Order: structure tokens, then sequence, then C-alpha cells
């Protein structure tokens, strides 16, 4: 399986100055539970922002840098390399990788952050006409998670004769 994994706000902002614009622990827990035991594919900037590999999953970084080498990280240099990765692969970010892959993935795990943040990087536009809502689950709010958010699992609709 090839999936997108992303959090975007009401205007599809995903980032600001190489950071997440929001503080939302529950979304990072969501990410953890979905991706443990599987594979994350991320662009170089997204990796440098996180700074280290995330434990208990395969960490794959796409970069043109032939000198790139980080302990605990596998490196690829082409989009085509993604299709040779075994198992359930999650496209993890950032904007560049989402743009390159949104037309190629089977499904998307999207956290909709129900707010409007300042951003400098965006998830590409998409329409629910093309995507079936396999599930939509409201995140629970509390002391440490104060921004309303919704977990969407979207599956690409098949084109059929009407
Ligand atoms: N909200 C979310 O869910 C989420 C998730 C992830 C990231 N983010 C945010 O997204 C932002 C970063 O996105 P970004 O687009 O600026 O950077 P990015 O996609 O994280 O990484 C860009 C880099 O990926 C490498 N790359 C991409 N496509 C390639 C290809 N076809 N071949 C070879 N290398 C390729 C290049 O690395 P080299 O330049 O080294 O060649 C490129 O400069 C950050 O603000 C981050 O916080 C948000
Ligand atoms: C640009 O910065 C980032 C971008 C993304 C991508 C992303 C985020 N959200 C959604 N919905 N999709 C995505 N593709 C993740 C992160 C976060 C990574 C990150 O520390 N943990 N994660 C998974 C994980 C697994 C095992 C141990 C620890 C972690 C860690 C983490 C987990 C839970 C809490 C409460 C706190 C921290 C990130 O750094 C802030």
């Amino acid at each position: 399986t090839l999936s997108i994994l992303v959090a975007h706000d009401l205007q599809r902002v995903i980032g600001f100055e190489n950071q997440l614009p929001w503080h939302l622990p529950n979304d990072l827990k969501h990410v953890k539970k979905l991706s443990t035991g599987h594979t994350l594919v991320m662009g170089r900037k997204t990796f440098e922002s996180i700074g280290k590999p995330l434990p208990n999953r395969r960490n794959v970084v796409l970069t043109s840098d032939t000198s790139f080498n980080v302990e605990g990280v596998d490196v690829i240099h082409s989009i085509e390399d993604i299709y040779q990765l075994p198992g359930h692969v999650f496209i993890f970010g950032g904007q560049t990788l989402f743009e390159e892959m949104i037309d190629k993935v089977d499904d998307m795990y999207i956290t909709v952050i129900e707010g409007k943040f300042r951003g400098d990087t965006f998830f590409p536009p998409y329409t629910f006409e093309d995507w079936e809502v396999a599930s939509s689950v409201e995140g629970k709010l509390d002391e440490k998670n104060t921004i309303p958010h919704t977990f969407l699992h979207l599956i690409r609709k098949k084109l059929v004769p009407r």
C-alpha cells in the first residue's frame, strides 16, 4: 500500500518556517500509531526539521544529495525508488513530496486542523468528488490538545461509466 499521511489546516497550510504551525500532541500520537512497523518517505527538509529518525519504523529520505548519510535513515534519490519499497509506505511530507505523489497514492490519512494558521507551505488542492471518506473521526480536545481536528481516511474513487 502507498498512502499519504498529512495534517493540513482549513486552507491546506501544512507548515511555516520548516516547522508545524500548530502544537497538537494527539496528531503526533495519531502519526505514531498509523506508521509504527511501516515505512515513512519524506523530503530532505521535512527530515531535517524533525532532526532524527522516528523510532520503530523505516525512515526513508528523498534527496539529490549523494553525500547524504544518516544513521538509522535509508536514502533514495528518485521518486521511482519509492515503488521499490516493500510494505505499507506513507508519504510523510513535505509540500514537494505531496505535490509529486498526490496523483499516485492509493489513499490518504489526513488530519484536518480546524483552524487558520500562517503558513508558507501547502498541501495541494483536492476534491471530495475524487475521494471517498472511508472514515471521519473527530479528535478529542483537552488540556494539551486545544485545536479542533478531524481524522480523515480518504480512498481514491474509481472512474466508472455513469
Ligand atoms: N503538516 C504536515 O503534515 C507536514 C508533513 C511534513 C512536512 N511538513 C512541513 O512541510 C514543509 C517542508 O516542505 P518542502 O516542500 O519545503 O520540503 P520537503 O518536501 O520536506 O523536502 C524538499 C526536498 O526533498 C528532496 N526532493 C523532493 N523531491 C525530490 C525528487 N523528485 N528527487 C530528488 N530529491 C527530491 C529535495 O532535497 P534536496 O534539496 O536535498 O535535493 C528537496 O529540496 C515544512 O514546513 C514542514 O514543517 C508538514
Ligand atoms: C515538520 O515537523 C514534523 C512533521 C511531521 C509530519 C506529519 C505530521 N502530522 C501528520 N498528521 N502527518 C505528517 N506527515 C511529523 C512530526 C513529528 C514527529 C515526532 O516527533 N513524533 N512522531 C511519531 C513518534 C513515534 C515514536 C516516538 C516519538 C514520536 C514523535 C511524537 C509522538 C507522540 C507525541 C505526543 C510527541 C512526539 C514533525 O515534527 C514536529
